[PDB]
DNA sequence: GATAGCGCTATC
DNA sequence: TGATAGCGCTATC
């Protein structure tokens, strides 16, 4: 994460739906806002949230009377994406895990928050020929909000990870917000090699495999792209090794492969997966953050979390645009 | 709840 | 195309 002094959102209240790790909280909180309610059903996710905020989120959002939700200004939600990711069987809304948006919608219709801030995977943009996006676009407009969306790729905002995501900011049609904009990109000057842990701490993640083939030679100079060096087995997901000189491929929640969820890296002549803390750092989490004691779960968690640094910017802009109230 | 080996699709 | 990537799917213990 990044430090911010113009706390644009001081005095605003926000809801953390599908809290997960709390990435949305950290982001908005670094701007001066305050989380008045949180929601996350996964037992383990609940454990870390509590471990890091002292609160335990409410359960299954689908069975929560919308009225029960407190007044709030900004609604934050990174709804489940398994049903829209390039990596899965794209069942979309037909999928049981693809209708949570409509849960967001019934929340918005009752509480009418000034802002709706959603997150999801890039393929969502084009899913079902973009019908999905369109369905969402329209649904929002009808509840009286302006729909603003773009696909930003973390590596353009200081984080050494090629995580391409769609971000959707919606404003109540009242407040004539007409100046909102998405953070301008900037030069990447921090790479994976700059986030790795001392070898002493990592050792146990190292993997020696004889079916390790080398498709390319290590690069000398830093590059803001995923430069793959090797393959293991059949080179499927989790079976590909990248250079610590480029940027980290998207971390995932349910991923498989010998280097499940983090992918493999050629660290100092050795081939290994990333340590939970390294995942955190790569997601732009402060080292102060407490990762879940169960590594498998820590991976899963960070895997479908969100790159804090980015939301930081967007939030600041969401703020900027809301404070411009001249005469 | 942990671990892995897959098999597909988008993008260009 | 031909090569890479993916907040994944699912069998097994
Ligand atoms: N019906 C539901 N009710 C509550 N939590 C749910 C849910 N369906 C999915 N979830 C939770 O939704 C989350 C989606 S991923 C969002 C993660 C969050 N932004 C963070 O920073 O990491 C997952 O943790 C999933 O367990």
């Amino acid at each position: 994460m990044i430090e911010i002094k113009d706390k644009q959102l001081t005095g605003l209240r926000f809801i953390d739906l599908f809290a997960g790790l709390g990435g949305f909280r950290l982001a908005l909180e670094s701007c001066g806002a305050e989380c008045v309610y949180s929601n996350e059903w996964d037992k383990y996710a609940q454990e870390v949230y509590e471990m890091n905020f002292g609160e335990k989120p409410e359960g299954d959002i689908t069975q929560v009377n919308e009225k029960t939700i407190p007044d709030h200004d900004i609604l934050c939600a990174g709804f489940p994406c398994q049903a829209f990711s390039i990596s899965g069987k794209q069942k979309g809304f037909e999928d049981s895990r693809g209708t949570l948006f409509f849960d967001i919608a019934r929340i918005v219709r009752e509480k009418k928050p000034k802002v709706v801030f959603m997150e999801n995977v890039k393929n969502f943009a084009s899913h079902d020929n973009g019908n999905t996006l369109e369905v969402v676009k329209n649904t929002m407009n009808e509840l009286d909000y302006s729909f603003h969306a773009k696909v930003l790729n973390a590596l353009d905002y200081g984080i050494p990870q090629k995580r391409e995501r769609i971000y959707m900011i919606c404003f109540r049609n009242d407040l004539n917000i007409q100046n909102f904009q998405f953070p301008k990109p900037f030069e990447l000057n921090t790479f994976v090699k700059d986030l790795l842990l001392p070898d002493s701490e990592v050792e146990h993640l190292v993997i020696d495999r004889k079916d390790l083939v080398m498709t390319n030679q290590e690069i000398e100079q830093t590059t803001p792209k995923t430069v793959r060096l090797g393959i293991v087995g059949k080179g499927g997901q989790g079976e590909r090794i990248y250079s610590t000189r480029g940027i980290a491929i998207t971390l995932s929640a349910y991923g498989g492969g010998i280097f499940a969820k983090t992918g493999g890296y050629l660290v100092n002549g050795k081939t290994r997966k990333l340590h939970p803390r390294e995942c955190a750092r790569v997601m732009g989490y402060p080292d102060s953050y407490k990762v879940h004691p169960s590594t498998s779960q820590a991976y899963k968690q960070f895997g479908n979390s969100v790159v804090i640094n980015v939301l930081q910017y967007i939030a600041y802009n969401i703020g900027s645009s809301l404070n411009f109230k001249p005469y």
